[PDB]
């Protein structure tokens, strides 16, 4: 129900430079494209962000983090996990999934 309600948000308000897809036979899987802003170190590159809802989603946060290969960024690990206190300690029930998205490309800009 709030993963339609996001759906819904990300649709109508994409993060910049983002475009979204959701896996055919899993309601709970997303992934983000993102083309790197000019005017950043990552201009024009493809980067890719897997969001996986889980079951207790949204008190417990989505699991966010880059497909291969990951931008090179100190809060980003080879894995394509991610450092991001918005994902974890500081995460909010009310966040959005476009928000948090916004945030990651904040933090990469």
């Amino acid at each position: 129900y709030r993963i339609q309600k996001e759906l819904h948000n990300f649709l109508n308000n994409p993060p910049i430079n983002c475009t979204l897809d959701v896996h055919p036979n899993n309601i709970r899987i997303w992934i983000v494209k993102y083309v790197g802003l000019e005017n950043t170190i990552y201009a024009n590159e493809v980067y890719k962000l897997k969001i996986i809802f889980p079951d207790d989603y949204p008190l417990k946060p989505p699991i966010v983090y880059f497909l291969q290969k990951p931008p090179k960024h100190t809060h980003v690990y080879s894995n394509g996990d991610i450092c991001l206190s918005l994902l974890g300690d500081d995460y909010n029930p009310s966040l959005s999934i476009s928000g948090l998205v916004l945030s990651i490309i904040s933090m990469l800009s």
